[PDB]
């Protein structure tokens, strides 16, 4: 008999985040130490992320059944209508935001209405590329480059950059790189001339690309081909998402200098800690980087692991603390619809919990947002120039 | 005893909308040759256009009502929702943007999920900001310039622009424009220097301002008198609103040379035609350019006035033919939930229909868009320099 239900709606394209969500769940169900005689079960539902109105739909459904909190996976398009409706109905809201296609995040820009209580806590942390981008490029004394982004990305998210850059008097180009790059620089070299050539071949030889991993493979290839750089060029690539096949091949079609910017996570080293958070076990397919899952892991499957670890134990201590409030059938756009009693408690406790997991340290701040975030900066070959954090900014010289 | 009935969702800054709405619906029941026998009746809820549960639970509500098409006049963070449960329930979806405190109009780039067919028709044309200020920059053959822009801008809307000035190889600052002008400006002074000062006025000499009217007044006046500019500036300032109050305003606190670029709407000369098209009349208070409402009427107003002329004639033509199909009561989030079946066809009469308004022609291209706009060119007193629009480009050389 189960009194332990949690919802989940993910994007078409987060098949790995259910994956790992239901692992998350066979896991914490293995654990004695936390909820030692609740089992934890689920219903998930799939849904097109670019219609809202389909995922407020399935969230009422899960609602219906009756859940204790609601996990989404999901992109910026329908992350407003599920943030809006968990507020209506006081059921807390995990979001963990999906980039499109592995294109770098910006934030959702919600502008969500906050007269009413958020019942939605952010489980990735803020948006930090900006920051991150403008530190690294005043450490190179870059006076004059040009951003190239993908067709997914949202420039908003360099918005601040693209102003302190102007402050401080640096020439800097934007372009965007269509998704097909040989019709792009084929165009180029039928239209200009040797004069605009040279011109064009100078503005690439400092770069910033704000993209998707296969498409910058894709876009470095092209132009390493048709000579448009060489090897006293420097190219910058950044993206929270980028694997290590993803790094040997950026290098391995690359010429000249490359930096890599990326999120990395601060996880035990010894080969017995790796797999254990103090006594919770985690399966060896998700924590052991031999395994060919986890090297294959998307960063929002961490993310997912850990929300899941979160909210067992936060449901762990309300039974503890005899502050049980049981889940309700609740009921979308009705006449007598009325949020779950129980949610703000279990909103608080959730909010004020915070667990080790496969991404480090998984907590909310009084923003509702999880504030910790980690960034490696790899150079060429290829090794460890630094790292980046908010807290203690960079770290090692580059 | 009525079978017309429409519904509509306003955004709570939108009480001009409808007033004009209303307004709208009264002149058209006065109009013995269109819908001869039918009087149209109607629903409106406002809503927090910020919040999109909110939106789309007022919306059902109006749908359960009984209605033959919505129309909304919101922003982006609630037209994705709408439009998404409009396609659910087929219902005709006449949706007027409202751009937030007078900001200038990006498009909502709503991605919304293009696998079911589209019941959202957009009556504003399409956001044209970045082809006309590209045209008018280079008419002025400009090299280098500052973009300004306000603190509720969707900096989205101008990204075609910056990549077509960077490949031209110009020299283009952007810097947003704090809602507080005196702090920024006067941070500015306090930090800088006589060799960093010149530069700055350099680079004011020219500028675009991308913002409402009443920050451009207040960022202007403060350069001004802070001697920022001087008698050889040339500003550009262009918004698709800005009434003669402002234009007069802005020609007054500025010194050198100032353009605005708004947009105008093609209506008769002749007095008698002013509130007249063919034999509907309209309430002097709306067509009258001495009457101090219509002079007051927001853009958005003109728009929701001629969506419901177009919507009058559309019932009246399905009537003709033979062809109606009452009303339903729908349930949104309902185990039967069933779309209107007298959607597909009301759409597709909406959708081929076309009005001589008060905003000039309103009908809509194969896109389910409104493809109809013109802007006018205006520089310092104060005179019409030129006219622009997608299909004849720039008329009068500026
Ligand atoms: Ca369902
Ligand atoms: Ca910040
Ligand atoms: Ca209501
Ligand atoms: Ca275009």
């Amino acid at each position: 008999d189960s009194i332990i239900h949690i919802g989940a709606i993910f994007d078409e394209s987060a098949k790995k985040d259910d994956e790992v969500f239901r692992t998350a769940v066979g896991d914490l169900n293995q654990n004695e130490e936390i909820l030692q005689t609740e089992k934890i079960t689920f219903s998930v539902t799939f849904v097109d992320g670019n219609n809202p109105f389909q995922a407020v739909q399935e969230a009422c459904e899960l609602m219906n059944q009756g859940i204790l909190a609601l996990v989404s996976s999901i992109g910026c398009t329908s992350a407003g209508s599920l943030q809006s409706l968990a507020d209506a109905m006081h059921i807390p809201h995990l979001f963990i935001q999906r980039s499109t296609a592995g294109t770098p995040r910006s934030g959702c820009g919600l502008t969500r209405s906050n007269r009413n209580d958020d019942y939605t806590l952010s489980v990735r942390p803020p948006v930090y590329l900006h920051d991150v981008i403008l530190r690294v490029v005043t450490e190179y004394a870059w006076q004059k480059f040009i951003i190239f982004y993908d067709s997914e990305y949202d420039i908003r998210g360099i918005q601040e950059f693209l102003d302190k850059v102007s402050q401080q008097g640096m020439d800097v180009a934007l372009q965007k790189v269509e998704n097909n790059i040989n019709k792009m620089i084929t165009t180029l070299f039928d239209t200009m001339r040797i004069e605009e050539l040279n011109r064009y071949r100078d503005t690439l030889r400092r770069a910033i690309l704000v993209m998707n991993p296969a498409t910058a493979k894709s876009f470095i290839t092209e132009v390493v081909e048709t000579n448009l750089v060489a090897f006293d060029c420097h190219w910058i690539i950044i993206n929270e998402e980028i694997n290590d096949v993803d790094v040997q091949e950026l290098v391995r079609r690359s010429i000249g200098r490359l930096t890599i910017i990326r999120q990395t996570f601060p996880v035990p080293q010894n080969i017995s800690q790796r797999c254990f958070r103090g006594n919770h076990r985690i399966s060896s397919t998700l924590c052991d980087p031999k395994d060919p899952f986890a090297q294959n892991m998307e960063i929002s499957n961490l993310y997912i692991y850990d929300t899941v670890l979160l909210l067992a134990n936060a449901f762990h201590k309300k039974l503890e603390d005899r502050k049980w409030h049981s889940m309700a059938s609740l009921s979308c756009i009705r006449k007598n619809s009325k949020p779950w009693q129980g949610g703000r408690s279990m909103l608080e406790t959730i909010k004020k919990g915070g667990v080790s997991g496969l991404t480090g340290e998984l907590e909310f701040g009084e923003n509702g947002g999880n504030p910790n975030v980690h960034f490696e900066i790899l150079g060429t070959g290829v090794r460890k120039l630094g790292c980046w954090n908010p807290v203690t900014g960079l770290n090692g010289s580059l």
